[PDB]
């Protein structure tokens, strides 16, 4: 019935918010739609897999908040396997390699690839993390799809094909669906292209021992009965002195403030009294989440390692169901598995098939890519289509179509009376990730501690001590990388020499 | 409690649907979220204006369904004033003209303008009304914004800006926000460029005496207590034998079938059990409505008519709050008024101002465009900002961003078990309009009649005889208009 703060949503962001508010001495309630906590994280446990992350999974250096929270809850990380060679599969052939980026040999193509990555990071520096709409050319770039930007930037089909896969794989959406400004922002607020695509020294370095669902579960364990499962919030009323929050099972909750810790667009499921302001009213109809199926195929052994393949595959091609894989063998070396993502329009297309038809298509793909018949001998298959989740909307996160971030962006985390906004979408560092869920959750919580006069204004946004378990190597460039010309730059050098 | 069919939404679409079902002998309830019916139509009455449509208002030839329904409810139309000259205001000067399309004098610009309009209708001829995702070039056109298309097509800044205005005005969104495929479909399913922009012999030819809101009020009058106001639906359950529909005020309604007659995205305000199929679950997050403020300034007299202006203004440029006006004077010659739309980003921007501040800006603009100090002396002002409506989400209608129509368009009017889908968005002729809303409510109702055994499959989609009161004249083109080259075509001859 009565408390200080009601948190709507029991994902990482909600549970991080509640935990901070509870640790500070307030009475909180977490209202959670599903029969479980975790949200876009979910750890399945059976005898065939022991445990497996069907949602959010990877962490890495610079993600210091999620690592501190996980460690405070008694969790440990382990390194994803990147000992052996990565594979770049393009035009029906596999090309093994080492280091984060697939190499390229053709000099024209080398210049175009170098310039693509460099330009992403170049445009990124123009874009404030905390206010993307303030970039000097915010409008010009927001009025563009990533597709249009790649049509202008990539002078080779090789670079354009790889850039297309990068977008799809990073934001589970087509290049023609997303704003260039938004995408550039998203990449920059993760710390740049190298940080986001890397396993070693980047976003995919590590997983938690026993799965990421433990984060939410263990916070629930601290909060006891304060967490209420199967409580979909339908109604928020701010007309009176106390905020009244109504659930679908006809319960009433009464509070001083509310944290909305749900994907922006899932805000549409709540009826508001009084109505939301114009700008938030339209914003939450303009921000969908991407489309992805996560698939894990299990095998007797990690046979690929024996061929000096770490199990990372970067798979270009329309025929290919999966575009990216990682090794998902346990750190012990057992329950050998390949993890892969089916992305964007391929999630739409291939969801029409049965579980068994998807397994077959993956095994056949893996067989060709790894040059192994063993890939046709799976011992188990687990999967989750995030597109069919009423209380997620999709995965990994919310993307912004063209025109939306400059017009509506500033209201994402603008409080509405005594409603405050968390969720990873509201973060300024690794928004989209579990890291961003923790940042947004703790920031939202502290916004309320300020409103209550319990902390000063400068303690709302709090920096995070670098992890001592997972320290960050800095991102370096070479002289050549920095100064080699673009393709158009070389053409200008050719027109000038011959004059 | 118990009935044959629950309709969610008491806009024109819901009401048209409920009326049809009720007339055929079924017990229908209409659940409406607001304290009124009409939805994106709303007629305000006061002594100062008498009545004024603050939402959907205009009807015209080929919109035979809204005309027939309205005629049956005892409503009549009158012609929007277009006797005198239109005005195109470009680079701070007023150019009077007659006929639907503002003229062009420079030969190059001329070729370019001619090519733009012709090209929208050519592209449209390859888009099926009932299935735009089947256009031969569906994917290629769906993956561009209308900004990209206009950048390719328009060789002059003049044509690019008039085409940008055209997009902004028709679908209340920016060229860069919308799929080219969707926009081309939209125009095509209204009968082409000429039909959609024309007052005489087009979509803006007529209004309803007493206001459009009478359509819904009078259907509510016919259904009596069967319409439940302030009943926002929150929960639809199809697990059991009958469908259970729950409202925010806690009431339980039980039925054999449901019609959802709300804008697709407002589907998100409903919790479903079992959950929605994947494709609809994502669709309803990907389909916003435009942004618009409708503004009506009242004057002592229709003074513009003294200067041989009809009150139609087409106003180029960023600085103008309003890009388009019509005469909103009553047919009797009184309650003189000018109606203007503040579109898209200008709606987001100018909404921060006060009502008085908007009125001042509009009056100063009209003074300049009409070239008259009489515009500075308004006697009254009414406006509505549809962006702020929880239960509309905007106006006029839902637009499709790049990528969505081809990927999710199929799911729009596909039944989900015992839920059938109406609303103007699901129509195939004048979707987006009150005509659309009628077509879709009556279709959705007739789908339920078929599921129930009462009518054959071939009677779900019913043609409509032409209104005798509002006949359509044919759309024609000249020989020059059809065969004059584009700018690039003139250059491939040189
Ligand atoms: C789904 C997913 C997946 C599948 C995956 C992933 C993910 C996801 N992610 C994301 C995460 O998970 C997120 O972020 C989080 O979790 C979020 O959180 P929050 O914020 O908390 O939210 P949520 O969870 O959702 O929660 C919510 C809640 O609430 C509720 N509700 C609703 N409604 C309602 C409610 N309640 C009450 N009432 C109402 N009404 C619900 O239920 C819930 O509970 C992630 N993240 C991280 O961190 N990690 C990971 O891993 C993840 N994942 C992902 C991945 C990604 N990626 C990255 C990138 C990569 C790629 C790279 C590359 C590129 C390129 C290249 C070239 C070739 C060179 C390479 C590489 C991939 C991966
Ligand atoms: C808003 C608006 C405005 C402002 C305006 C307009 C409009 C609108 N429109 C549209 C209409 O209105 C529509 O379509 C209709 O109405 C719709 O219907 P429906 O479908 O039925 O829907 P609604 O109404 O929305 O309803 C729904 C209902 O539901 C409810 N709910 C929700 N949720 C819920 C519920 N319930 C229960 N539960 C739940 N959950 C609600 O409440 C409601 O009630 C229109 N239309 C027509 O027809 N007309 C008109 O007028 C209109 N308007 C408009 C405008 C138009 N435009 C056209 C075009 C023009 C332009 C021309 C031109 C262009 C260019 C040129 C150059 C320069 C050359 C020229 C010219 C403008 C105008
Ligand atoms: C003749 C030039 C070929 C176009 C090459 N692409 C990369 C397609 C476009 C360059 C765009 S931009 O010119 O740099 O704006
Ligand atoms: C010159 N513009 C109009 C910029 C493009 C010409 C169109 S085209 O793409 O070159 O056919």
């Amino acid at each position: 019935n009565k408390c200080d703060v009601v948190v709507v949503g029991g994902g990482i962001s909600g549970m991080a918010a509640a935990k901070l508010l509870h640790d500070s001495g307030l009475n909180v309630v977490v209202l959670e739609a599903r029969d479980r906590v975790g949200g876009r994280t979910y750890t399945l446990r059976n005898q065939k897999v022991k445990y497996v992350d069907l949602g959010g999974s990877y962490v890495g250096p610079t993600q210091n908040r999620i690592l501190r929270l996980a460690k405070e809850l008694g969790l440990e990380t382990y390194k994803v396997n990147e000992v052996e060679r990565l594979i770049h599969h393009v035009k029906g052939k596999s090309y093994p390699f080492r280091g984060p980026f697939p190499p390229v040999w053709n000099p024209i193509t080398y210049l175009d690839h170098n310039n693509f990555w460099r330009t992403m990071d170049d445009m990124g520096r123009e874009i404030p993390s905390d206010a993307p709409w303030k970039a000097p050319l915010a409008e010009e770039w927001d009025n563009m799809t990533m597709k249009e930007l790649l049509d202008k930037l990539c002078w080779t089909e090789s670079a354009k094909q790889l850039a297309t896969l990068f977008v799809n794989l990073c934001v589970t959406a087509e290049t023609h669906e997303v704003s260039a400004l938004w995408f550039l922002w998203y990449v920059k607020q993760c710390g740049g292209t190298t940080r986001i695509i890397s396993t070693t020294n980047g976003g995919q370095e590590r997983k938690f021992v026993g799965g990421s669902g433990q984060v939410s579960e263990r916070i629930m364990d601290l909060l006891g009965d304060r967490v209420k499962l199967e409580r979909p919030v339908i109604y928020i009323d701010q007309t009176r002195e106390n905020v009244l929050v109504e659930t679908l099972n006809h319960e009433m909750y009464e509070a001083k403030y509310v944290i909305s810790a749900i994907p922006p667009t899932l805000g549409m499921k709540i009826h508001f009294n009084p109505p939301l302001p114009m700008m938030r009213n339209q914003m939450i109809t303009r921000v969908p989440l991407g489309s992805v199926i996560k698939c894990i195929v299990y095998y007797k052994e990690p046979f690929w390692r024996k061929k000096d393949y770490c199990g990372t595959m970067i798979i270009d091609g329309e025929e290919a169901p999966v575009a990216y894989t990682l090794d998902d063998t346990k750190p012990e070396g057992n329950y050998a598995a390949i993890m892969g993502f089916i992305l964007a329009h391929k999630a739409r297309k291939l969801a029409r098939l049965t579980k068994e038809e998807r397994l077959k298509k993956l095994c056949e793909l893996y067989a060709k890519v790894l040059g192994s018949l063993e890939a046709l001998e799976p011992v188990h298959y687990e999967e989750k289509n995030w597109c069919e989740e009423q209380y997620s909307g999709g995965c990994y996160t919310t993307y912004f179509p063209p025109g939306i971030l400059t017009q509506y962006g500033r209201v994402l985390r603008q409080p509405v009376d005594r409603i405050y906004f968390a969720g990873t979408e509201t973060a300024t560092h690794w928004s989209g990730y579990m890291e961003g869920a923790v940042e947004a959750g703790e920031r939202a919580a502290r916004e309320i501690l300020h409103a209550m006069g319990k902390i000063p204004e400068d303690e709302i946004w709090q920096s995070e001590p670098e992890s001592v378990d997972v320290p960050a190597q800095p991102i370096t460039t070479t002289f050549l990388e920095r100064h080699l010309p673009s393709v158009p730059g070389l053409l200008r050098l050719i027109g000038l020499t011959t004059i």
